[PDB]
């Protein structure tokens, strides 16, 4: 059997089809046309895109497939090194870092992070209480302020102070400018001297990111207070399987890795959640009644956040529709056959298209486009490998609980303290970098004038 494949363009193959700002959304349309699996090929690489739970469930068998880092994106590996997201499972520093950092995401870790999450969430709420009547909120912008600050403080006892800035922190601006520059070069005569300033600017941006990391470490060595946080574990934690802590080189990569991965997809999630709420007033009202019922104190306790059941369903359902890291990659460990129809040679690449997996009518029913948090009412009824916003198996998201606790806390406080109005009747416009975010999403928030504790 031939595997489906969209149209080719000489020896550019399918590559011209990604001549777009929204390639993941373009790939979803192709998935709609061609079905559960299709080959997609470019000059320097080939892969197969999977969209059905039946094939993805096989792809997620770790005895047969492991995590792949895509060659086309080596600029990422360049910058994040052998940090946890950009290391191969077989690499030494993957397992070492994994075992050293897992305890930083334990239940006792989360309880320890809670008060500092609240510190940043109170800042977000206060910003919004202080807006004049004529004004509105820039939602992804403010969610990015919250998430960057929350990972900075909880993780590294460093304050980005993003709510004290009108534009994004220099780290974000440099991050976005670096990772944009690197991505544009994929289709560059890249060595043309016309691009020299592009390369000089790229250098300046890595130097901002690197100075920040240095400050974080230096502040920590100098510190007078006791921290037991993510950075504490990076510095001092020892690999049980061998007794050594990470070296300085790898630690630097973990810091940059956690600063970035630890904020971006969480800001997207909050933004999409708020979008879906304001487009679904009955759901908003239900989420709001919960918030008001559960958050009875002036600030939320860890336990109260665990009781926001419906807010958690809201978040899972936003991650169903628009998983903010929308794809991951796998390779075949040995020759094997997928779905009893598609032969694969050792090393062959697969891509999981998460948003399309999440619209598999076989699994979810026909109403896959509706925003229905009630689907997660009973979470053990969702088949295995049907819902994968946090990836797979031993290479699944280490920060998953951190992300959901932060998001639930913040969304709960937002819904306690304000009524939200989609005052422009916003039309969803999804911007794609390596993640997904609504662009230009704005709302008004009318305060309920509920005082906010310290
Ligand atoms: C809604 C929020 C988030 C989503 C949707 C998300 C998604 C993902 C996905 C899909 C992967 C697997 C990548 C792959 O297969 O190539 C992953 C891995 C990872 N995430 Fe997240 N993530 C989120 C939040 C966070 C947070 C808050 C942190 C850190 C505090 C974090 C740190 C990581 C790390 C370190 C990995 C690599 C795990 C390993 O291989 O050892 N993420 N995430
Ligand atoms: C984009 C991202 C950093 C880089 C990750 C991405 C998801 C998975 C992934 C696979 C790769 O092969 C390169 C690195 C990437 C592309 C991460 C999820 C959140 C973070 O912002
Ligand atoms: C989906 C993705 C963004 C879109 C990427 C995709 C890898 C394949 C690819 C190559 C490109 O050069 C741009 C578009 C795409 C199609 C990326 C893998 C992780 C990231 O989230
Ligand atoms: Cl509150």
């Amino acid at each position: 059997k031939e595997m489906p494949q969209p149209k080719t363009f000489g020896e550019l193959k399918n590559l011209p089809l990604l001549n777009t700002d929204k390639p993941v959304q373009a790939l979803m349309k192709i998935a709609d046309e061609l079905g559960e699996i299709f080959k997609f090929e470019a000059p320097g690489w080939v892969t197969r895109w999977l969209s059905s739970q039946r094939l993805i469930k096989e792809a997620c068998d770790e005895s047969r497939f492991d995590k792949n880092l895509i060659q086309a994106l080596k600029f990422v590996r360049d910058f994040f090194g052998d940090g946890l997201i950009t290391s191969w499972t077989h690499e030494k520093n993957w397992k070492k870092a994994h075992n050293i950092l897992l305890p930083s995401f334990s239940q006792q870790a989360m309880k320890g992070y809670h008060a500092m999450m609240v510190d940043i969430a109170v800042q977000l709420v206060q910003k919004w209480e202080r807006l004049n009547a004529d004004e509105h909120i820039e939602v992804p912008e403010d969610m990015t302020r919250l998430t960057l600050d929350t990972i900075g403080l909880c993780g590294f006892n460093y304050r980005f102070n993003s709510f004290y800035r009108d534009q994004p922190h220099p780290f974000i601006t440099s991050m976005v400018r670096a990772c944009d520059e690197a991505m544009n070069k994929l289709q560059r005569n890249p060595d043309d001297p016309a691009y020299d300033e592009n390369k000089r600017q790229f250098q300046e941006d890595i130097k901002v990111m690197n100075d920040l990391v240095d400050k974080i470490i230096a502040d920590r060595k100098a510190s007078g207070e006791q921290s037991d946080d993510l950075l504490t574990h990076m510095l001092n934690g020892k690999d049980p399987e061998t007794g050594e802590p990470l070296d300085d080189e790898n630690i630097r990569y973990q810091i940059i890795t956690f600063l970035i991965a630890g904020h971006e997809t969480t800001s997207g999630l909050l933004s999409f959640a708020l979008y879906f709420l304001v487009k679904n007033p009955h759901v908003l009202q239900k989420a709001a009644e919960e918030a008001a019922r559960v958050l009875v104190d002036p600030v939320p306790s860890y336990k109260q956040v665990k009781q926001l059941k419906y807010v958690g369903m809201v978040l899972n359902e936003a991650l169903r529709l628009w998983p903010t890291a929308p794809a991951f990659s796998l390779y075949a460990k040995e020759d094997t056959v997928l779905g009893g129809e598609y032969p694969l040679e050792k090393g062959d690449e697969l891509m999981v298209l998460i948003p399309q997996l999440h619209r598999d009518k076989t699994i979810w029913g026909d109403d896959v486009e509706e925003f229905r948090p009630e689907r997660f009412e009973n979470p053990s009824a969702i088949p295995q490998h049907a819902f994968k916003p946090f990836g797979n198996g031993q290479r699944a998201c280490i920060g998953q609980q951190f992300a959901l606790h932060e998001a639930t806390l913040v969304l709960g406080m937002m819904l306690k303290h304000f009524d939200f109005e989609d005052h422009t009747n916003y039309e969803l416009d999804i911007k794609e970098t390596l993640t997904l975010k609504p662009e230009g999403f704005v709302v008004k928030a009318k305060s309920k004038k509920i005082p906010l504790g310290g």
